[PDB]
């Protein structure tokens, strides 16, 4: 209990200070693309998020999440279950046995999609992917099936949870903070709060902390829920080694860094530079909009006759007496617009703004998915590969384990029960 | 053995007598350096504008 000796509360606080730069980046990144996605801690229910002066970031961010969504999670299968009972003997010996086995993998793979289909997992992944673009990190929790009841994932924003990693890339400890009303607390959680003592109003919310840490003696994750500084009785559990439901996801992975960095952070500077140029362009037109009649005082013309006169009225005066104030900055407007247009060009390619590459075509096919997958590797570095290993592979493994209990695989051996999982471009398409 | 060592150092641009390889960008790094300076002033003049 060396990691958890201080408790969930204390371990959360010190590690929270580690993530303070990251939430600062996400708020800054969101401020320019979409201020609503990552809101500050202070502002709530009266925020009135001011729109960014440029919409390139907002338009690109929505495009970025959608493009990743099409390739990572299409209606076509995105996990491949490859059966290898032996490394080489499986093909040599018992070939027809493989066909019976390979038939089982198809149904197990099929029931995964049905499991995805029933519980609406696709909706939460889009939010997670969008959080990944604007914020470096997001955590996805897959609750236990608990029967046939509807079971969505819980998505933890970077503000809610915390994580500690070594330069190895492994996770030492993670804590998630959840604030739930007393009446809405799980029944096991409620009796612990009542067992702790002190009357609590129903609308009053009690924060809960779930701390997962590596046991120093054995490489197995240990999970427990702590409420008001008290551990929940019966909540203690040992997650299978490297199979914890929590999936910490980093879009960009850097060495010796526990968190990850947002893709927008790569182009935040070009984003804020466009913010400044577009802001001045709009403000320039605001000055130009206002009408001011500059009457030459030495002139004959008097404004009183001009205003009182009806339409088509002869008024004593001279046209050159009356003039209007105009914003003469034309060279500045054309150079700023020229530079602003250039900055949009570099951001358009980085964010892959639509150029009829994917908008064309009214049908969704596996062929288009592979086109997007190739495009997602041409730009965005290799996040398509990175997310496939970091997100798809853990996501399938946890679901595969749960579906073993629900559906009994006809073949007893665990290798046939748990085939090797391929979540790359090989999964897209029939094969 | 040498042929079976799992520690694989791979050098992309090899030069004789050098233990380490060199990057492809380094030959254009002197060129990206000139490009960035030009684009740096172009945006900064717009900031005045």
């Amino acid at each position: 209990t060396g990691l958890a000796e201080d408790g969930a509360k204390s371990v959360y606080e010190r590690l929270k200070n580690d993530r303070a730069p990251y939430e600062t980046r996400a708020q800054n990144c969101a401020q320019y693309t979409i201020p609503s996605l990552f809101p500050k801690d202070s502002d709530n229910a009266s925020t009135d998020y001011q729109t960014p002066w440029q919409a390139v970031g907002a338009r690109g961010l929505n495009n970025l999440a959608s493009k990743l969504m099409l390739a990572l999670f299409p209606m076509q299968t995105w996990m491949r279950l490859t059966i290898s009972e032996y490394e080489a003997k499986q093909l040599l010996s018992d070939p027809d046995g493989l066909a019976k086995v390979d038939e089982g993998l198809s149904m197990v793979e099929r029931i995964i999609m049905n499991y995805i289909e029933s519980n609406s997992y696709r909706v939460t992944l889009f939010e997670a992917l969008k959080q990944l673009v604007v914020a470096g990190n997001v955590l996805l929790y897959l609750p236990e099936p608990e029967g046939s009841n509807y079971n969505p994932m819980k998505l933890y924003r970077l503000s809610s949870y915390v994580v500690q990693r070594d330069a190895f890339g492994n996770v030492l400890q993670m804590v998630t903070r959840d604030q739930i009303a007393f009446g809405a607390l799980p029944e096991d959680i409620r009796k612990a709060v009542e067992g702790q003592g002190g009357e609590k109003k129903a609308d009053e919310t009690i924060d809960v902390y779930t701390h997962i840490y590596l046991d120093e003696d054995s490489g197995e994750y240990l999970r427990y829920e702590e409420v008001e500084g008290m551990e929940v009785q019966g909540s203690d559990g040992t997650y299978p080694k490297e199979a914890c439901p929590y999936i910490p996801i980093r879009m960009v992975r850097l060495d010796g860094e526990s968190y990850g960095r947002s893709y927008i952070e790569e182009y935040l500077g070009d984003l804020r530079s466009l913010e400044n140029l577009q802001e001045a362009i709009v403000k320039m037109s605001m000055i130009s909009s206002k009408v001011i009649g500059l009457v030459n005082p030495a002139g004959i013309t008097q404004p009183r006759r001009l205003t009182k006169a009806q339409t088509g009225d002869f008024v004593t005066g001279r046209p050159e007496d009356i003039s209007f104030l105009q914003l003469e900055k034309q060279a500045d407007f054309t150079v700023a617009k020229a530079v602003s247009d250039a900055i949009e060009a570099r951001l358009s390619f980085a964010f892959m703004l639509n150029s009829a590459v994917q908008r064309t075509g009214e049908r969704v096919t596996a062929e288009e998915i592979r086109y997007v997958a190739s495009e997602l590797e041409d730009t965005l570095g290799g996040v398509y590969s990175i997310l496939s290993q970091e997100l798809q592979l853990p996501l399938v493994r946890v679901l595969l384990k749960q579906l073993q209990a629900t559906q009994q695989i006809p073949e007893l051996p665990k290798e046939a029960v748990e085939p090797t999982i391929s979540t790359g471009l090989e999964a897209i398409g029939r094969g």
